[PDB]
């Protein structure tokens, strides 16, 4: 409340530049103008420049805040479920009972996908990553669903938004029984979202499956955890693609791409070439792997993250969860217990203490999954169905603005005009 | 040689800039280290932002100025061929003949797709949009190439672009060939590019194919003309996604959706409505249709465009190319001749005038690519198959940069933190 | 000896004197030699079987699986008491095994199956069946 009026740029003339004010974070000063008086600024990575105006989430790293529609994440997955939690995403509201009631009946409406789509999945080689599959699948969704494309149309976006936002469980758990070779489970409209992921992961017509009460909530909010992580690299993909037309279907594909990049990108033994050396080296119990691994650090297997400075506030609940889990699938994760290990060596080692290498929500999650006998490639294929809702509500809100196209300079060093004269002959 | 010191901005005290020089067009003031201090700009869309240093493409849009490499891009559609020109913008200078031939060899030995990938072909509609297949198998393919992923491996990077160059063509013919009912058709290693494009978009068993030098030619000039634009909202998509690390195929599956986006994201009947309205008004050969359609005003039909202000530089080749065509596929095309007058109307019409929507190169490349008997439907492809070689361009120097990962602000203005306390019971 | 085999003959006039005892005649050796060619293909059905196979499956193990299908197909001679029938099944193997080796080949790589030419001798054939792409005739190297 200093200067939240003006402000000057000197370069040859003094430019009057409006400082604009959140309702929480840092000011921003406008230089929307600057471009067409000749002035333009060179922020490669834009970690100075804000890309946009928003309403849905707000994080504070320093402090550890992270707010969904102002409600504070624990608060959110303690006492709500996913789909109300997607309502809010949404809407900007909580909703009443029947706004609820409403909305959940309009994504049991939609959770199959067409059958032609399930033939698709066959022509992907079993030995396919399930993620790889899920990009594969998402982007193949605009040949089929092509009634929904037309972005500029506020029924189309509500439609494929409802899309997006009831198939994705399908969808995963369907690229988890192809990759296991078991035969797909159909959505079931008498169960919740997380019961009826789990339902369509591990179920199988030889026997009925009955969905765990604990595991049930604890997956409810593994998906409510990484519902939406505000501007991030995926996000800035899904809005950058969105405001160049694309339909919601690939925006989202990009956005799920985006997300699994850290995991491949790494070396064929990033966060692998260590996971091999546990065969020579492993007379200790747990620095041979897992614990001498990480020569270049990483925020993917659960340790340290680049926005939060002391901890991750999604941890919090996640880390109670993980203990109810273990807690209740009994002798079957006592082995599990390594991850207690882990945990002690990255709160008391010198190293991960120096670099802030802080479990964060992922390392519990993990530990969940992995007690849940999920396959660790299919983390990142949850974390994306969840994340999902966080990429729609963005996708929307930049549709809402009037889809301002992402149409950035560059800073021009290359060659000057020069003339072509064909060095070949051929 | 002005400003070319320094710039200061003040908000209630001064700080210091620099501002770098370029090559060409405008020098910019670096931010880079501002958002270390708290201050952060506004600008949706980047349009006062340059967002990263190249030495590609220049573009200077009121003189109408297209260079690649330096290049000018008559010179480069003139005296080049689109693997030379591949090669100039992978590579920043033209090639040794030995250079050349060794490039030329390799994109030739990979032109195949793996069996298992065409498989994939089938499981789509015979009905859907050939821009839908190419997005859905291209988004497909880290599923299958899945030993050249880690974007921060150079050799990956390498053999990734080979594979996207060598197979998009192969790509793109299958789509066509896959929409029309015909069987596909293998690449032959002693055509050129161009002239192996044509070869397995028309060729039939029945007979063994002869392509017109003239439509090779012709063919070769469209993808020269279309290989690159610099940072518009497509390419900027490619380098937002790669910039997470998301790998190179997934990233060129998200540059092809954010190309075509125009084409869907326009209403079902966005610049369709009116090409339903020449039955009932057809009374005035014309401005029944093409020429009373456009009340919402598109440079996707060949008129006009965002980048340059008077002319496109590209259309130029692309013009004469078209003269040259007409004037060869003979009697076919004369009914083609309302093209001269949708020209003349462009160039004379009140309303073409005071909107500037002059012919821009799509419009002589969309007569020829209808001469040569090729569904409208696969246009966007073959500019898309085109870009790709840019795309490929982009992604690499972002990549060679450091791969400064996109990570913009916000200007939050949603609610401050509040409570949550709900209020449904399901 | 085989060093005499292995430097003076060949594939077939070696398949022809396991199966026979002696050398071949010339007109017997030619004889042979057409009915071998003739039957080189394998039906269209088998193939189809091949892609229900997974892409990384071991060559070897889809090798098997194949052979072991073919009583389920050419079910027109498996009455091994029948000199006809054991003559005919004989003849089918020993045409067929080259081409089913070189599908399974291909399959594995992610290259469309090549058929047999008559043109070609029987190791030639095969090199053929194992390297060539429609992308441009192939040459096989003496």
């Amino acid at each position: 409340a200093d200067t939240k009026a003006k402000l000057t740029l000197d370069g040859d003339t003094a430019v009057e530049l409006d400082v604009l004010k959140g309702t929480l974070g840092q000011d921003v000063i406008d230089i929307r103008t600057l471009g067409s008086k000749g002035v333009f600024t060179f922020d490669p990575g834009f970690t100075s420049t804000a890309s946009c105006e928003s309403k849905i989430t707000f994080i504070d790293g320093d402090e550890g805040i992270l707010l969904h529609r102002g409600f504070p994440i624990d608060q959110l997955a303690t006492d709500s479920n996913y789909l109300e939690v997607c309502y809010i995403l949404l809407n900007g509201e909580k909703p009443t009972q029947e706004q609820y009631d409403e909305f959940k009946t309009t994504v049991t409406r939609h959770t199959m996908i067409h059958e032609q789509i399930t033939r698709l999945f066959h022509a992907f080689r079993r030995d396919s990553h399930p993620m790889a599959v899920m990009c594969g699948i998402t982007g193949a969704l605009a040949a089929f669903y092509h009634d929904s494309l037309d972005v500029n149309n506020p029924r189309h976006r509500e439609i494929a938004a409802f899309r997006l936002l009831s198939k994705m469980p399908t969808m995963a758990a369907m690229c988890y029984k192809y990759s296991i070779g078991q035969p797909f489970v159909y959505p079931r409209n008498d169960l919740s979202y997380a019961g009826n992921f789990l339902n369509m992961m591990f179920s199988t017509p030889c026997e009925p499956y009955e969905v765990n009460p604990i595991l049930e909530r604890a997956m409810d909010r593994i998906l409510i955890l990484h519902a939406d992580h505000e501007q991030n690299a995926s996000t800035s993909t899904v809005r950058t693609a969105g405001s160049s037309g694309a339909n919601p279907f690939a925006c989202i594909a990009a956005g799920i791409a985006s997300l699994w990049g850290p995991a491949h990108g790494g070396a064929n033994e990033a966060a692998l070439k260590m996971l091999e050396e546990i065969s020579s080296v492993k007379h200790i119990p747990e620095f041979v792997r897992r614990a001498k691994d990480k020569n270049d650090s990483f925020r993917l297997m659960g340790f340290g993250h680049r926005v939060y400075k002391n901890y991750d506030p999604r941890a919090t609940v996640m880390r109670e969860t993980c203990h109810e889990v273990l807690k209740e699938l009994g002798t079957k994760d006592d082995l599990l217990e390594v991850a207690m290990e882990l945990e002690n060596i990255a709160l008391n080692d010198p190293y991960f203490i120096e670099k802030k290498l802080y479990p964060n929500v992922d390392f519990y999650s993990g530990i969940i999954l992995k007690a849940m006998g999920i396959p660790s490639s299919m983390f990142t294929v949850i974390f994306a169905m969840a994340r999902t809702v966080g990429w729609i509500a963005h996708w929307s809100e930049m549709h809402s603005d009037g889809m301002k196209i992402a149409r950035p300079r560059q800073l021009y060093t290359g060659y000057e005009k020069r003339d072509f004269k064909s060095d070949i002959k051929r």
